[PDB]
């Protein structure tokens, strides 16, 4: 799939066709929708530029256009060879979402008093 | 002049017609150019939205269009009555620049040892 975090960016419209059952499901869908922009924003931020503007310009462009952080310009990722294994992307997303969702369901935390 | 910080945003193109004498003058001009976006970003950030995208959309729009943070949409500033006294804007910019530029020319700081 496209590299640079654009694979997850192109999946944002797929979340607008969902119908949440209740308000909490809508909250969760919005959480995932906001999260989908994080990899591209982080890659742009590490390059010394503003991640928000880069992500906005990526989303306003055509489906084959993304951002080359190394060169620092908007290019065709398949043509330039910035591609990612789809297995890696889906595995990372699934694991991150699964663990963090369960973490965010906590109300009480029990730890051990630091004897040593 | 236009309110919401758009008056300073519209002065960014006026800084592209300058020819710096040397590299340090270019650095100072770039500092002012980056600073000119700050009021609009701060107003947008206090409104709970992303300031960078708001400022980018303001700059890509026509000269009479700005952002209504109270309503939360892009409107005509003069028509909606979001206007600022030009004296206030120029005074704020002049004082801030004058003091901060002198502050940024320091290499040594001498203070009193805290006896009490
Ligand atoms: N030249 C480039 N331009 C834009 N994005 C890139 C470029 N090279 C790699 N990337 C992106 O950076 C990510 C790789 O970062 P990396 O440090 O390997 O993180 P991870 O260990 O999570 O894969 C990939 O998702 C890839 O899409
Ligand atoms: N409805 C609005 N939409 C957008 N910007 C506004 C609105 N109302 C006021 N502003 C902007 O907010 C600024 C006023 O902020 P304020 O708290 O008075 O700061 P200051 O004391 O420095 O003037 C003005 O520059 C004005 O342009």
């Amino acid at each position: 799939v496209l590299g640079g975090g654009c694979a997850l960016l192109r999946c944002i419209p797929a979340l607008d066709s969902l119908t949440p059952a209740n308000e909490d499901q809508k909250i969760g869908i919005e959480i995932i929708k906001r999260t989908l922009k994080i990899p591209a924003m982080t890659i742009a931020k590490n390059a010394g530029v503003e991640g928000s503007l880069i992500v906005e310009k990526i989303m306003q462009s055509s489906s084959e256009v993304g951002y080359d952080a190394m060169a620092g310009d908007f290019v065709n990722m398949v043509e330039k060879g910035i591609i990612d294994p789809t297995k890696v992307v889906r595995t990372a997303l699934l694991d991150a979402a699964g663990v963090a969702s369960l973490l965010t369901t906590a109300e009480v935390v029990v730890t051990e008093i630091p004897k040593e």
